[PDB]
């Protein structure tokens, strides 16, 4: 396990998302499904030039998996996935410019719900999660686990868990007062409201 320090801008945004009072927390699911959708679009488009890019799996889908016992909501997609370079370096650059733009837009009067327009919608996960684990597999790299409970650091390690083939699994370790996001009726309500037109099958698993 390797430990990394978040740069100042993202660290400040993560603290804002965790601290600030905001009742409309359900938007996290739309943002994570949007990232999954974007990742799926990416592998699909690349497969048009190189069909062997789907040898790691032809299915293009999104699964929502609540687990009341573990107090986790897991989002699984078979998108392009992220390499080690993406997790540590590339997305760190994106986190900085996206945070700066978002903070500038907020200061003018923009709302937290507009986060995805700045490319940092992933961070809305901290509205409901005390810890986020990202297990990802890109065709050009090994399976990795990125994780952060905020507090200024994140970890990256090669993942030894169940092989994913290709894609990303985001495990949301929910805050104690955010268990409504494990209820079938609640998840169904959110997907219908914000993600009804996503171009991939969204399967809501039940327990
Ligand atoms: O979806 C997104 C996303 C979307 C936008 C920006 C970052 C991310 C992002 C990650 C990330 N790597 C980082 C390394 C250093 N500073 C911050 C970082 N943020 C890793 C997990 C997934 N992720
Ligand atoms: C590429 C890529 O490959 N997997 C993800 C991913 C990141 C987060 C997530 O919740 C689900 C995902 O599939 C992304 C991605 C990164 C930044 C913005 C949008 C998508």
């Amino acid at each position: 396990m390797e430990t990394f320090a978040f740069q100042a801008e993202i660290a400040q945004l993560m603290s804002l998302i965790i601290n600030t009072f905001y009742s409309n927390k359900e938007i996290f699911l739309r943002e994570l499904i949007s990232n999954s959708s974007d990742a799926l679009d990416k592998i699909r488009y690349e497969s048009l030039t190189d069909p062997s890019k789907l040898d790691s799996g032809k299915e293009l889908h999104i699964n929502l998996i609540p687990n009341k016992q573990d107090r986790t909501l897991t989002i699984v997609d078979t998108g392009i996935g992220m390499t080690k370079a993406d997790l540590i370096n590339n997305l760190g650059t994106i986190a900085k410019s996206g945070t700066k733009a978002f903070m500038e837009a907020l200061q003018a009067g923009a709302d937290i719900s507009m986060i995805g327009q700045f490319g940092v919608g992933f961070y809305s996960a901290y509205l409901v999660a005390e810890k986020v684990t990202v297990i990802t597999k890109h065709n050009d790299d090994e399976q990795y686990a990125w994780e952060s409970s905020a507090g200024g650091s994140f970890t990256v390690r090669t993942d030894t868990g169940e092989p994913m083939g290709r894609g990303t699994k985001v495990i949301l370790h929910l805050k104690e007062d955010q268990t409504e996001y494990l209820e079938e009726r609640r998840i169904k309500e959110i997907v219908k409201k914000h993600s009804q037109f996503i171009g991939y099958p969204i399967t809501l698993f039940v327990e």
